[PDB]
């Protein structure tokens, strides 16, 4: 539908809009105790947005531009990789969030890549803890640590080994 | 609501049974290069799956039990931990397997905790690769590694900073 020239065209006034998005600047584990700052360019709660940008459901965004009368929708995170395959080992491509932070849309703080990729990031040690991710991570993740496990493997009697 | 005796002779006949269970050897990653040996305990793939125990959907099974002319019915994998509580302040425990193996029900395969540590196990390292949970991983995630990422963070113009 959309040359890669048009894209290109759309990715830039992307970046522009969301350029002007609020700055919230934190800091963040990187693993091995080391804290790092980070600055996350959220998207409004309410309208507005910035021009493209609307919701779409609970806590999801879209980005919309009409090109030669035809209207064209995106996940708003998803627009920086338009140009990039959409799926990898049979997997469809989602934008994952370095920085965990949803409401951020900072290119600097995404990547593409699968789900399940995606969702491991969360119990990632971090860039400083032994992160193996092939495109590094941020930050720690927000769930990594000793687990809150209530009881492990047991047996009352000898039936088993592992 | 059964008494302590009761739920002991659950988990022993329970024992028993599972104990009579095709034992298969799997050779796992367990992190740091190193491979490890484990003997899964797996219901069979269909009927006969051993006395008490029944298909309740796919990949799922129940183990009943008839005490006091009332028929119980638990999830094939959570009777281990039928002394446990299962839930930590509304968060549901659930019947997490160290081997990854669903059809195993290797007690010293399995702890109790929640979906989230359940999940985080997916992406660890393993016993030898830095595995952190407080109960200890048998073997390295599936899903661990360096990931497929297609496309990692990036902007054009110089609207953003990390
Ligand atoms: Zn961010
Ligand atoms: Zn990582
Ligand atoms: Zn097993
Ligand atoms: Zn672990």
């Amino acid at each position: 539908a959309l040359t890669n020239a048009q894209i290109l065209a759309v990715i830039d006034s992307w970046e522009e809009t969301v350029g002007q998005f609020p700055v919230i600047t934190h800091h963040v584990p990187l693993g091995g105790g080391l804290q790092g700052t980070l600055h996350c360019y959220e998207i409004p709660l309410a309208a507005p947005y910035g021009v493209g940008f609307a919701k779409n459901g609970p806590t999801r965004w879209q980005y919309k531009r009409t090109i030669n009368q035809v209207v064209h929708r995106w996940g708003s995170h998803t627009v920086p990789f338009l140009l990039e395959p959409d799926n990898i080992n049979g997997k469809t491509c989602t934008a994952s969030h370095l920085c965990h932070n949803t409401r951020c849309h900072n290119p600097l703080h995404l990547c593409w890549e699968s789900l399940d990729d995606n969702k491991g990031r969360n119990w990632c040690p971090g860039p400083n803890g032994g992160c193996v991710h092939a495109v590094v991570c941020l930050r720690q993740g927000p769930l990594y640590g000793p687990g809150a496990t209530v009881a492990g493997p047991q047996q009352r009697g000898s039936h088993f080994v592992v």
